[PDB]
């Protein structure tokens, strides 16, 4: 099985990305990603709402009638941390290629 | 975030194992090579990784031969979470590719 501290970066990857297609209630995020897993992803509420009050602490998301929606700032670290995990993938990707030759 | 970055520098040197046994000398060297010089590590940050790595049984150390070096290497345990990992992660991007496409129809 797979850690469970990468179980939890997972699952807020898939949640923000959820809320990056649109504002979202939970019962209608839980539904779209295990429709969006054919079935094999099946989050718990209390888990949501651990995760969903921290990123709203963070102020990576706010609430409002209780629909979610991702900030500026959310959609901005977003960004970073994607770009972020590119920079990754070239080092690994010139750690292989440096390998070889 | 230092959480992402510790997290980023744990799978850049876990893939540097992979890429083969290496001493921490080395491993520095090659990973500022790999980042253009964007990412040099101090030995002291490796240090902290390793002891951890090791404890939990993903890397394990041994001499290696002028002169000694003390060499990491990725035990099988360890190849085996890069493959789990690598995986499960492969997984999630096709989950999120599948929220797009169901989000029109
Ligand atoms: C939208 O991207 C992200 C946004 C936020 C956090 C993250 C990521 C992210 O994509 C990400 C990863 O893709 C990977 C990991 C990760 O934790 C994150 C994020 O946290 C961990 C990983 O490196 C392993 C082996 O554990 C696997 C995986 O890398 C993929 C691609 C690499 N080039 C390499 O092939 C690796 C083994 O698999």
């Amino acid at each position: 099985e797979i850690p469970k501290e990468m179980l939890r970066a997972q699952t807020n990857v898939i949640l923000l990305n959820v809320l990056k297609q649109g504002d979202n209630y939970v019962y209608g995020i839980i539904k779209q990603v295990k429709e969006a897993s054919n079935g094999e992803m099946e989050l718990n509420e209390a888990t949501l709402y651990t995760i969903f009050k921290r990123l709203e602490k963070d102020g990576i998301i706010s609430s409002y009638w209780k629909y979610y929606r991702l900030t500026e700032i959310g959609h901005e670290n977003m960004r970073l941390a994607f770009e972020s995990w590119s920079r990754v993938d070239k080092i690994i990707e010139n750690l292989e290629a440096n390998k070889k030759s």
